[PDB]
């Protein structure tokens, strides 16, 4: 019935989206209560992004040096302090559409939806991944910093990135809610590498999931495997080490298509070996790994929110 | 700066959705002002379903044979009626959150936004084209229908499409809201075939255009040809003619890149020739045709909503 790179609906988190402007910079906000999260090098001039020194120049903010808009509505700072590389500014009106939200900080395999914007308006919404290398393949330009990645529960939005800077390899980087950024990257303008980046093996398990339900089922072959023996020839292939936690994760996934995790993992060790000969999945000639076990499950299954 | 598979932002949509149950049937509704939109074939059973009658079974229903509830709340219908596909219930409240919005019916090769919903709730958000043979490669299970397929223009939301049916290769079929199927299709359970698929040239060549204007650039050459010579080449691998209305709508690609659309037409043929040779263009081996030029630059410069 179809597969796509599906993204969660974004209307709870675009009535959070502020415009957030401090002396001639101006990047988003995050409207939650009475408090609006951004990134902290909006209080940087061009110039200081080279080498800054953020608390600093922080000093020398008062309240009313920050600009903050609400669509048209202008929202009155009433106090500032910096968290890690985030900075909350306490305004004296709470946001009437704050949605049950929680902070949450994902771990590399994890997906989530981002919600670019500019000026505080939404741009656009797509899924990505944070990569083993604790980058994101983004797509965002000049005044997108404070644009938010999220998952959604049910009626719980959980915000856990948000965007910082882009790296020399157009990769993106960023942090959780409280400020940290995720792998070794800081806030300035310097040279930083991302490390090198390695598949996702539960994440394409999952996809191969996903292509049988939906028919595609070509690559399945008729061999078993060990855990221990599939790793040792993953581990060529630049694919991430799969742990019993894995395994027990895509039980789901196992039970409905009844296909042993470990049948799959050997079908998965031959499309390495010999590659897909000029044959797709699921439309792609590349083997995908941005969809979790859970994405496959929602989509496959029509999970809903509200 | 990246480039992705980029939807519009679905929460003006997420206001609107509702779900209509007509005795064990259910399935999603446009609520809009005072009328609710939904597939006409929510009046039927299974049995119906092979070969139905619609006008017959509309006679036999009253207001109160359709349950409509927004959320909790029940909508009391007041009136129906049945156009083309589609039917339209009036009921005695009228939808304060609706958008600005209208109907357009799309043309093959123009993209949108679906807002995949079960049961009145949203599932997920995706970006679609509309094939040549005037089907979309979607994802949708039971339930599904009457999930929409938008644009949005600033603070006017264009609604393009109301999913209905699936066919027999894994592709989807619906109409506008006006109730007019795209391409030869109907809403009952018999065999329907799709007509043969080509692909879409002038989107081929936006993604080209945008792959530039995101650093890769290897499959530029340094050749150029008439737009004649280029439309015989293309004909053979299934590519649909590129009038000159395409060449002029690509005019602001062209001119940002300083790289002229007969240029990028010779860089095409190359490819369509001579395949990639195991290269990637923007992270895939297969040359897209989902972007429209209007998908390029909105990303590619950063436009927004509201
Ligand atoms: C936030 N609004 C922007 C978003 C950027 C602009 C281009 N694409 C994006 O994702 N973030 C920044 O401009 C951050 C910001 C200063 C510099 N910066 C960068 O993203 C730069 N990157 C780096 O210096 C590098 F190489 F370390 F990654 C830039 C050269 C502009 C891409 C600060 C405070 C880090
Ligand atoms: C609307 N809620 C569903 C959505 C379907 C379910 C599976 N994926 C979808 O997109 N639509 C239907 O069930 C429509 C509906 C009766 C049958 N139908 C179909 O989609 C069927 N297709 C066809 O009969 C065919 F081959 F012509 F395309 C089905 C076999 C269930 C896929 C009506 C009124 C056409």
């Amino acid at each position: 019935s179809g597969f796509r790179k599906m993204a969660f609906p974004s209307g709870k988190v675009e009535g959070c989206m502020v415009q957030v402007t401090c002396g001639t910079t101006t990047l988003n906000g995050l409207w939650l209560d009475d408090v609006v999260y951004c990134p902290r090098h909006v209080i940087c001039t061009s110039e200081d992004m080279l080498n800054p020194n953020y608390e600093d120049l922080l000093i020398r903010k008062s309240n009313h040096n920050f600009l903050v808009q609400a669509g048209n509505v202008q929202l009155r700072v009433i106090g500032h302090s910096m968290q890690n590389c985030v900075l909350k500014l306490k305004v004296d009106t709470a946001n009437p559409k704050t949605p049950k939200y929680k902070f949450v900080r994902i771990q590399p395999g994890q997906t989530f939806s981002v919600l670019a914007c500019y000026n505080g308006s939404p741009s656009g919404v797509y899924q990505c991944a944070m990569r083993p290398n604790f980058t994101i393949k983004g797509s965002f330009l000049n005044g997108s910093c404070g644009s938010v990645g999220f998952n959604i529960d049910y009626d719980c939005v959980s915000f856990c990135y948000m965007h910082h800077m882009e790296l020399p390899t157009g990769v993106h980087a960023g942090t959780d809610l409280e400020g940290n950024f995720y792998g070794p990257f800081v806030d300035r303008q310097t040279t930083q590498a991302a490390g090198t980046d390695t598949t996702i093996t539960v994440n394409v398990l999952a996809w191969l999931y996903a292509a049988v339900i939906n028919g595609d089922r070509w690559f399945l072959n008729r061999f078993t495997t060990t855990l221990n023996d599939f790793n040792l020839v993953a581990m060529k292939y630049n694919y991430e080490p799969l742990t019993q936690d894995h395994v027990d994760i895509l039980g789901p996934l196992s039970a409905q298509t009844g296909i042993a995790v470990l049948d799959m993992c050997a079908s998965l060790k031959e499309l390495l070996q010999n590659g897909m000969n000029g044959r797709t999945i699921l439309g792609s000639a590349l083997l995908e790994d941005e969809f979790t076990p859970f994405d496959v499950v929602r989509q496959c299954s029509g999970v809903t929110f509200q």
